[PDB]
């Protein structure tokens, strides 16, 4: 254990103090570094697409193998410093739930972490691509179908456990999906507890461990929320320049962070993690029925 506090614990300092966290963001923004995205952009792709303005680079987009059209708005991480990688996409739209599971199948992915609602501000962002009760959920053009097994329903967070079958060969896997039922639309969660305690809580499932394929994280575009949780699990495992982390995952997928509250609040939640896993559950409130048996 340092006295000396970390460079992080320094920055934060500085920037608190003098209220520099706008501009910090800015600077993040004009040196971010820009790459082609064609693909994204072929007009048969163009349904494929949530928005118009968040694409993947051509460099480091997830294909679908085997496909007539290989396009998925998704952007593999890579952050081999860190032993990390994972797939950011957007909220699969109702023509692309079929080409998501694809992705998930072709990865050797375990964990799908979602970070939005369905429905933002009166908005559709995500359409209902797994099961809400006992009925297989089939995605024909693909060939998968998906049943809920089970479900863990925390207070600002549920954990879905998914039996996907590829139809085709018959086989199976059982997909864990740690939906944050809480994290607004260019917000930020309630505390560094909470989203810790929602870390961790996907940590302990070994589904971010090297043995699996990448987690997919999405949010709505797959940016905002989705890079705030790459970012704070990168900078975690790293332990560093948080703004070099920052500017180089953004490398592989255009805009993460979208807010000068999220970069704070990743700085503040990298702080709290780096130190207690029973103070954030306890803080997080977690539980529904906290009662002693």
């Amino acid at each position: 254990s340092n006295a000396m506090p970390t460079t992080i614990e320094r920055e934060f300092e500085e920037l608190d103090t003098q209220r520099r966290w706008q501009p910090l963001y800015l600077e993040i923004r004009n040196e971010s570094h820009d790459y082609p995205h064609r693909v994204a952009k072929f007009p048969e792709n163009r349904n494929r697409n949530r928005y118009r303005d968040v694409s993947p680079y051509d460099h480091s987009r997830v294909k679908l193998q085997n496909a007539e059209n290989d396009y998925i708005n998704a952007s593999l991480v890579d952050i081999e410093e860190a032993q990390r990688s994972y797939i950011l996409t957007q909220g699969p739209l109702p023509n692309t739930c079929c080409h998501f599971w694809l992705m998930v199948w072709q990865q050797k992915t375990k964990a799908v972490v979602m970070l939005n609602r369905i429905v933002e501000k009166e908005s559709v962002k995500c359409a209902q691509y797994w099961p809400t009760d006992d009925q297989e959920m089939l995605f024909k053009e693909t060939g998968f179908s998906v049943k809920l097994l089970s479900e863990d329903v925390k207070s600002y967070y549920t954990v879905h456990l998914l039996q996907l079958e590829n139809i085709n060969s018959g086989e199976t896997r059982t997909i864990s999906h740690f939906h944050y039922t809480t994290w607004p639309d260019f917000g930020v969660p309630e505390s560094p507890a909470s989203f810790l305690n929602f870390l961790f809580k996907v940590r302990e499932s070994g589904s971010l461990n090297p043995d699996h394929g990448p987690a997919v994280i999405h949010c709505s575009a797959g940016i905002g929320r989705s890079g705030t949780f790459s970012l704070v699990d990168t900078c975690l495992v790293l332990m560093i320049n948080i703004k070099q982390v920052l500017l180089n995952m953004r490398k592989y997928r255009m805009g993460l962070i979208q807010t000068p509250d999220q970069l704070r609040f990743s700085y503040m939640a990298i702080i709290e993690g780096a130190k207690i896993q029973k103070r954030w559950k306890e803080l997080s409130k977690e539980d529904l029925s906290p009662a002693f048996d």
